[PDB]
């Protein structure tokens, strides 16, 4: 069996996620058993088979080439590494194909990006994809802990101590990043991450860069408006796409319905759809209110939620390992690419 | 100088209504409170609620409805008999050919071939067609595509309550948000009932044959009339987020023409009623919670989409209460006086 390796274990999804995988795991070290905490260095990583980083870009860019000098396989949680060529950025049940060249480390996609991914793979590989607009729900764990005891503590303020959300004092959202925070209680931030010089936010040119790389295919049209709101876990995201060809609604829930990884929760006449507090603490990407556009013979809307710290992080790199293993793609690297 | 009728007084809705209406130009010399004996504020004075009835109108030569449907389409053609112009706030009379359906900064042409009947438009409709017209009239607009953010008090003042009891029985009490018990949102009146605290809820309204719901449609219906022009497409996902007051929208258009972002948000910035908050350099976008108590429509994250030449994204804000109701409703009567329009109907075309 492996030694597998979780780098900023102090994190916890991801190990809840590797207590219950298939991955046949002799020794788990961190970096119902007490283990005790490595240091993370150059030469922490011998006899490890594959490491799971859960830090920040900083901690993967110095040290997660040394693992693949070590002979480790390598996944990464940040966006350090997710648009280098030589660095598969993968789904598993998208392009799982695409792990088969690694060069010892695989990138996990931003979380948004990822359960729109098994969202709209199903509908491409029937009918093929033309452009995409989202607009994104997202919730505050997404950006971090701090993040998540903030928004508790500006709606207890409000809600016990009659502050008013415009008077309340904020310090990390709408990200930690940036000069200006503003309260999310009882608000819509239409920022994530910090603004490049296009007027468009990094989340929402990651959502464009990502799917181009995940499913292979720059000529997609994506363009993205992410938003935070004041949930805790799982995000959600109103999808609009353009197919090549008509999709028959009937037949694009069915195509969902049976794609690994999504749950079609469709079912309006019972008011039937994903909503964030159900997809929390599960895998799935639940996937509903499909429909024609009114205008647009092959446009269709949807509505898509997924645990983001779940299959939009911890499960989707755990995932990957398992995935790894049972392509038998767990093995050093032979040429070094990494500085 | 008029005398002002406001019918559903009494209500959370009402309370709005009387609030514009104290603050109004309109050169009011008697107002009257309708309701289903006791006493409500207009400015200094105590008024003497009475019971809204088919004999209640007489002498009055503006209505102001705030009630619901029902109270709209059994009173409001009493009211025109007797030669009152009604502003409606329901949905009853908004796609009735002989009644204009009107964003005083975008249609109030529409006002001048009424038929006592001006019916104020959805409030998600309203905020969107602000921003969107000092587009339309200089580059055209041939669609849209729209996702909502909205606030809970456009479900009443029950849906209010209701969310800040969920959210202090999570906070407070420890409760798991899918063990509340919710009794209202997404629809009253309809049959399933969910939380909307730490929550979002992809259904406001009930849904109709086609899987939108009626939410959704009424931004499509709306719009078409409001801007009079049917082949503007139109496709709306209506959402509710837990946020108390102002709805935010996600605004996706095509122009007909390209239309410059810089000569856009000029454009924006100098319409009435619209207020350019754009400066992303500084972080400088509407919110909900800044929006909360002020008439203007908010709009920025202004920006060309990266692959359709003519298409555009931004981001629109509004307090759902005032600009989304009440403060349209009272800037029609505004409208009506301003162009010489509050006179009786000779001619009755609603059926009593």
């Amino acid at each position: 069996g492996y030694t597998v390796a979780v780098v900023g274990a102090t994190g916890a999804q991801m190990i809840k996620m590797l207590e219950e995988s298939t991955l046949p795991i002799d020794k788990i070290r961190y970096l119902d058993q007490d283990i005790t905490i490595e240091e993370t260095t150059e030469t922490a990583f011998e006899g490890v088979d594959i490491a799971l980083f859960s830090a920040g870009s900083s901690t993967s860019a110095k040290y997660a080439p040394y693992a693949v000098k070590a002979g480790v396989v390598v996944v990464d949680n940040t966006s350090y590494f997710r648009q280098n060529p030589d660095v598969p950025l993968v789904v598993p049940e998208v392009n799982a194909h695409a792990l088969d060249a690694h060069n010892g480390i695989i990138a996990c996609p931003n979380c948004s990006t990822i359960q729109m991914m098994v969202a709209l793979e199903p509908v491409r590989q029937k009918w093929g994809l033309d452009r995409i607009i989202v607009s994104t729900y997202q919730a505050v764990s997404g950006a971090g802990m701090g993040a998540i005891l903030e928004t508790q503590r500006e709606l207890r303020e409000v809600l016990n101590d009659g502050v008013k959300p415009c008077d309340l004092h904020a310090e990390i959202l709408p990200s930690g990043g940036d000069k200006k925070h503003y309260p999310i209680a009882f608000n819509a931030l239409p920022q994530i991450d910090v603004f490049t010089d296009n007027d468009y936010t990094y989340e929402e040119m990651k959502m464009t860069k990502e799917t181009k790389k995940i499913m292979e295919d720059d000529s997609i049209a994506v363009s993205a408006t992410c938003v935070r709101i004041p949930v805790l876990s799982a995000h959600s995201e109103s999808v609009y796409i353009e197919t090549k060809e008509v999709a028959p609604i009937e037949e694009v829930k069915a195509a969902i319905a049976a794609f690994p990884g999504a749950v079609l929760e469709d079912d309006v006449a019972h008011q039937i759809y994903p909503q964030a507090i159900n997809a929390v603490g599960s895998r799935d990407t639940f996937v509903g209110r499909i429909r024609k556009d009114l205008d647009a013979e092959k446009g269709i809307h949807m509505w898509v939620v997924s645990d983001n710290l779940l299959k939009g992080a911890a499960w989707n790199s755990v995932q990957i390992a398992e995935t790894l293993h049972e392509r038998g793609l767990v093995r050093p690297t032979a040429e070094l690419k990494f500085e």
